[PDB]
């Protein structure tokens, strides 16, 4: 399939080279799969979501996105104008409140309960976790995502935005999940964008058009927009068959665009999260 005029991110993806503008992906589209948004929760009712959202846990006095963000990554997870795996399944987890902030506490109960929640759910082509959040170095919060990963989730989560090396920064300096940095429209490492050994692959992350609360739209720029288009590359291969949640995030550096990106310090990675397709 193709979408024309996609949004840039979505291009990219697609593509070996920068300043495309279509987005070309397999039918397939993730069905089958599921994806946990951990954030500000879903605006599950907005046209877009195709009604392919629900709200599963909230920390808070509600379940919804009164901060926007939240609906913004579940976007382009899997939108349908927006996101990479558009027949994909959403889950939103709210463990952000709308001011977007959360203690560790919660984000890691909120971890713990997608490990166990998806055993309730039917999600034959596996599972995925997108955490677009962090802070400070925390041993329990890594912990708290190994765990998730280590239960059979694919886990993908921010390097960060503090132009800063990740190692310094939970659940992003945890090896075991899949640390994603951000890149602009031109091949650029983002400038705020964290980096360091612990990243695992960079995705779009500046400008990035996507869904927001009240059914609008809204572009934003973070390591945060970057994760979800990982996230949902992750659901797509899944339902295509070509990894597993346990070696997704080294089969998308395996299969990346390799040394396309300017502004990569030494020692940190240079890919780029890339789809593969051919029609
Ligand atoms: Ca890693
Ligand atoms: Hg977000
Ligand atoms: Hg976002």
């Amino acid at each position: 399939a193709a979408q024309t005029n996609a949004p840039w991110g979505l291009a990219r993806i697609s593509s070996t080279s920068p300043g495309t503008s279509t987005y070309y992906y397999d039918e397939s589209a993730g069905q089958g799969s599921c994806v946990y948004v951990i954030d500000t929760g879903i605006e599950a009712s907005h046209p877009e979501f195709e009604g392919r959202a629900q709200m599963v846990k909230t920390y808070y006095y509600s379940s919804r996105d009164g901060n926007g963000h939240g609906t913004h990554c579940a976007g382009t997870v899997g939108s349908r104008t927006y996101g990479v795996a558009k027949k994909t399944q959403l889950f939103g987890v709210k463990v952000l409140d709308d001011n977007g902030s959360g203690q560790y506490s919660t984000i890691i109960a909120g971890m713990d309960f997608v490990a166990s929640d998806k055993n309730n759910r039917n999600c034959p082509k596996g599972v995925v976790a997108s955490l677009s959040l962090g802070g400070g170095y925390s041993s329990s919060v890594n912990s708290a995502a190994a765990r998730l990963q280590s239960s059979g989730v694919m886990v993908a989560v921010a390097a960060g935005n503090n132009n800063a090396d990740a190692r310094n920064y939970s659940p992003a300096s945890e090896p075991s999940v899949c640390t994603v940095g951000a890149s602009d429209r031109y091949d650029r490492r983002s400038s705020f964008s964290n980096y360091g050994s612990v990243l695992d692959i960079f995705g779009p992350g500046t400008s990035i058009l996507s869904t927001w609360i009240g059914g609008s739209t809204r572009s934003i720029s973070g390591t945060s927009m970057a994760t979800p288009h990982v996230a949902g590359l992750a659901a797509y291969l899944m339902t295509l068959g070509k990894t597993t949640a346990a070696s997704a995030c080294r089969y998308i550096a395996d299969t990346a665009n390799k040394g396309d990106l300017s502004n990569i310090p030494f020692g940190t990675v240079n890919l780029l999260a890339y789809n593969n397709y051919q029609a």
